[PDB]
Order: C-alpha cells, then structure tokens, then sequence
C-alpha cells in the first residue's frame, strides 16, 4: 500500500555523469562508450546568447579547448561535433560503467526520473513529466545544465531528456539526446514563454484508478459519459483532450478494478464541479496528473482493495 | 527555480542491495564489509509470526539454509547472529561495492531517502519523513521487506531505517540498522495499529520559506505571534509543539528572506484558521510537512556527493 512519487535508482546515470569546460562556461556531461553529450550552449559566452552562430564559434574550437572531468581524472578529447544543440565529444576512453542504454524521444504526458547535477557530480533524483506546453517543471539551480532525464525499464537506461534552460515563469526546457529541442524553444536568450499548460487528462484518470487499487473509493458516482462529453467539460477546466488512444491505455486499469474508462470519466467530470470537500485522494488535495497509466501499473498492487 | 520533493542519488546503496532467502520467504539484504544485514523475520513461516521464539527459531538453521545472491552470484554465508529485529549473515566475501557508511537513528520529523528493493533488486526511489507516531507513509508492496532508508553527508551514507512491516492504515515501521524499531511496534502477526499522527511544524516551516525563495508570497503578513501564543494554536490543530530549537534552526532561512521565524508562525496561524482559499503553495493545496530545514537549504543551494 500507498504511492509515491517515485524515481528510477539513479546509479547507472551517476557513473555516466561527467564535469564539461569550454573557457569560463562550465556544465554537466553525459558519458556513454567514447562520447561526452552535452548542451552545445557551453561554447557559448554571455554576451554570444542572443544570436549565437554555433556554426561559427565551434569552427573556432579545438579538441584541446574541451576540458572534460570523469571524477578526479581528466578526460582526453580527441574528436567533437554538433548534432542539433547537443555537442559530441569523442574521447580516447570508454566509460567502463556504461549501462546497458537507448535514446528515445519522449511525448507530452510522459514521466521521467531527473538526476540534477552541479559540476560533473550528482545532488538529487526527482520525478518529473514532460508538460503539454513541452517544459518541465523541475528545480535546477545555475549550472544543472546537461543534467539528464531517464526511465530504467527492465536494467536499460533509456534517455530522454537533457536540460538546457530556465524559462522565466521558472519552468524548464530542454532537448532529446539527439539535440531536438521539446516544444518551440531555441537555445539562445531571445524573448521566449511557455504557452498556456494543461493537465494531463490521462494521468489524473490513471492516477483515480491507483486510489481505487489502493482502496479509495468516496469519488465515484452513478454516471456515465460520452467520450464527446466529457471533452466539452475537460476543455473548460484547461484538461487536455482524452483521445481514443487514452481510453485504450487506460483498459488494463479499468478491467483490473471493475470501473469502464468513460464511468471513471464521469467521476473526473464531478470532482472537476464539486471540489474535493475537505478530503483527499492519496494524501493530495488537488487533481495528480504527474503519474502515468504505465506508472500506476509499475508502482501498484496487481490486487485492488 | 522550482521545488521537488527530491531524493539522494541512490548508486552507493544500490550497491549493496542483496537478496536473502530462507525457507519460503525471499526478502532484501544490505551487503556492508562481509556481512549482510537483513529483518530477522525471514527465518519465520506465516505460522511462526504469531508468537516467534527467535532465538529457537535460529538455532534450528545452520548457514547453508539462507541463500544471498548479489547479482547473478551466490554469496557463502560463514557465520549468523541476531541484534535485536536485525539478522546478520557473515559472508565468506568483503563486498567491494561498499561505501564509506555509519549507522544513525534518526528523531521524528527527519527525512530520508528509501531505495524500494523487491529480490534484492532496486525498483524506485523516493523521499519520506519519520512520522511524529514513528510511521512512514511508504510505497511498499509484499516482498519489500529489507529495502533501507539513508541519508548521504558528503561521501558518507548514514543508514537510519530497514523495512519490516505495513500496519493495517496502509503505513510502515520499521527499525534502525542496529534492529531497535521505531514506534512502540514488534514483528510479529498481532493487533498493531499506527497511533495518531501530528503534523511537523519546523518542516511545514521551512517549506514556506522554501515558497517565498521560489517567488511565492501571497500568505505572508504583517503580524508577529509569541511562541506560547503559535503552540497554543498549533496544538489546537494537531501540529507539532515549536520549540526554540526549531526557531534557531530557522535563523538562516529568517535572514535570507527577511521573515523572522514568528513572523512566519503567524502567516501559518492564519493558513490554519483560514484555508488557502483557492489559493495553493509550491503546486499544493495542503502545507507540506516533509522537508526539513536542511532539506530547504540544500535544494536551494545545490549541494553534491
Ligand atoms: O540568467 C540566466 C542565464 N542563462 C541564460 C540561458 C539562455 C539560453 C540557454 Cl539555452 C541557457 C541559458 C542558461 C540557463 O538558463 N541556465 C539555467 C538552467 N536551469 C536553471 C537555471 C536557474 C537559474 C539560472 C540559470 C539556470 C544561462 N538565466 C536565468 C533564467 C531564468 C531565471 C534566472 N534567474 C532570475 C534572476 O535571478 C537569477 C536567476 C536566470
Ligand atoms: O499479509 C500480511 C503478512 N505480513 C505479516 C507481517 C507481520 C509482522 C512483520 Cl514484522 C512483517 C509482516 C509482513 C509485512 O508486513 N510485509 C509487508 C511490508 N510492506 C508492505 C506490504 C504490503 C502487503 C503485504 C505485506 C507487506 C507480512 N500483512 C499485511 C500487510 C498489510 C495489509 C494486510 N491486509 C490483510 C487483510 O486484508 C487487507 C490487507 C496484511
Ligand atoms: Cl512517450
Ligand atoms: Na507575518
């Protein structure tokens, strides 16, 4: 019983986590095989944020001029380039603690652990989920920078995030580990906001289902909903849009406890009207959307109570 | 910016997580030096737990019967003693994993992070706070039982909880890695109940300075409380009693954000009385009560290990 907001052990990222120093400008890395990835962004002054040619300054740079930091042990650079806004620094030694690993680009909705890092050395793991308006909202401090985001499903480490800037509502944006920006974000310090979030539809339905698994049941109601309807509700209360596709994920859960999606969809639609009334579900007064379908399977009991 | 309930990096306990098996029960072990500590529960059937003899229980075993693997490897255990709830399997072999540690018991109110083990194999990671009634709000399913609680100061890791038990409300007990429970608990199958839990006030304290660092300031107000009048409010609402050593231990926070600490006591006296009326803190309807201080401090400071 009981659920938390849970991330993955974080070991595996650790011993990938490296210190990278470009002039003055010093951020994190991520040490896999013989490349060091990190925010192209370090070979960047203060002043060349505004409308920087990284095409330009990169052409300027040698291996040398890369100083890389693997604990107490300087790093040899032997080769570099640019993919998208991420830098890739061949060095002349394989990181012996390289886990078994993939790169996936993860969609709106999906969570991820966060192992935050200043200077090559880890201070924190959090949970986090990638918004609908393509931040994060994490805590990142300066110099958290190539700080990376992961999911460990089955001993693989599957990257999905690395962080690039603050945006100035205090959210969070970052790349893939391919250098692919999420969302309209550019890595420059030109005027840029968050557009208007949303809740996760899915992962508050999914997280209703975990109560129920967990043996709350005071939500429910005796109604139904199209899918149609509910949507015209959800809308008005800044909710994402549920898809067919959402409905189908959320099937597992829904035959595990007895409750069809659309009947769940009805109790989102009175809770949405009424408010909680004092009460709480799992140890929250608000509506949880940072929990998914597939995280509720993972972190609950197979048997509802 | 942003403020995350944040864990440890979890690598140096990863480490040492091993699995123990005796008889019928498979639970988790902790691998430090040569020898693997674990709940003493594990030498016990659903028979035995009623009333359990320990020490009869144990003498019937010789070291061949508990099985320990690390990884894929089994390990050779050479020697077995109890201390307290705890067993402590000798094994033929110093794990070289191990990091540098010590063995704390922590007071109600401190945090720490719990590396959720299930087959000596970690699957999650979150942080949680010792109850006042000296429960944990955990996420644990059956098979938990051995995952550990710690802390890291510098390099070194303090253990300060070892899993045992979930009590009928859904919480957890267990004890320290010198096997003295936390709470008047014991692990045996009888009517155990968690006794009523109060709410820590120094930690809901400190995370409303926590929102005001972060920009949030709605709640602030211009009156000051004595601390006789704050804790005879306080107690009238099931927190915790204030002392000055919480007001003390508040004094970095007071001056950083020019709040005094009665200061902050009568915007949370307000809080209590009057709700947040629509209005929420660092993303919650409710007032946090699981950071610490410290906790506070290092989240806004980026503290590494
Ligand atoms: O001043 C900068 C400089 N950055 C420009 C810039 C532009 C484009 C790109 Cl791709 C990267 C960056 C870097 C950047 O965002 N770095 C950071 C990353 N994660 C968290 C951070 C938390 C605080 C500071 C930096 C952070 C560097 N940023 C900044 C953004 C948002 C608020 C603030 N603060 C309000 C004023 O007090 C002081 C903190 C300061
Ligand atoms: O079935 C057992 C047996 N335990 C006896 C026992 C006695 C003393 C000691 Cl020191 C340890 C233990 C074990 C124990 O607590 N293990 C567990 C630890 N962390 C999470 C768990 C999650 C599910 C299950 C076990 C968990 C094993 N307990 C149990 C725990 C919680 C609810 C219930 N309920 C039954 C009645 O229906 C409604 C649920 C039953
Ligand atoms: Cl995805
Ligand atoms: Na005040």
């Amino acid at each position: 019983s009981g659920f938390r907001k849970m991330a993955f052990p974080s070991g595996k990222v650790e011993g990938c986590m490296v210190q990278v120093t470009c002039g003055t400008t010093t951020l994190n890395g991520l040490w896999l095989d013989d490349v060091v990835y990190c925010p192209r962004h370090v070979i960047c002054t203060s002043e060349d944020m505004l409308n920087p040619n990284y095409e330009d300054l990169l052409i300027r740079k040698s291996n040398h001029n890369f100083l890389v930091q693997a604990g107490n042990v300087q790093l040899r650079v032997i080769g570099h380039s640019m993919q998208n806004c991420v830098l890739k620094l061949k060095v002349d030694t394989a990181n012996p603690k390289t886990p078994k690993y993939k790169f996936v680009r993860i969609q709106p909705g999906q969570t991820f652990s966060v192992l935050a890092c200043y200077n090559g050395s880890p201070s924190g793991v959090y949970q986090c989920a990638m918004r609908p308006n393509f931040t994060i909202k994490g805590s990142f401090l300066n110099g958290s920078c190539g700080s990376v985001g992961f999911n460990i499903d089955y001993d693989c480490v599957s990257f999905c995030y690395m962080h690039h800037m603050e945006l100035p509502t205090g959210v969070h944006a970052g790349t893939d580990l391919e250098g692919n920006f999420y969302g309209p974000f550019v890595d420059r310090q030109t005027a840029q906001a968050a557009g208007t979030d949303t809740t996760i539809t899915v992962n508050v339905l999914a997280w209703l289902y975990a109560a129920v698994i967990n043996g709350d049941r005071w939500f429910l109601n005796r109604f139904t909903t199209t899918l149609n309807d509910f949507n015209l509700v959800a809308m008005k209360y800044n909710y994402e849009p549920l898809t067919q596709d959402h409905v189908d994920i959320l099937g597992p859960l829904s035959a595990q406890t007895g409750i069809a999606v659309l009947d769940m969809c009805a109790s989102l639609k009175e809770l949405l009207q009424n408010g909680m009334n004092g009460r709480t579900i799992l140890g929250s007064a608000l509506l949880e959307d940072e929990f998914t379908p597939f995280d509720v399977v993972r972190q609950c009991s197979g048997v509802t109570f």
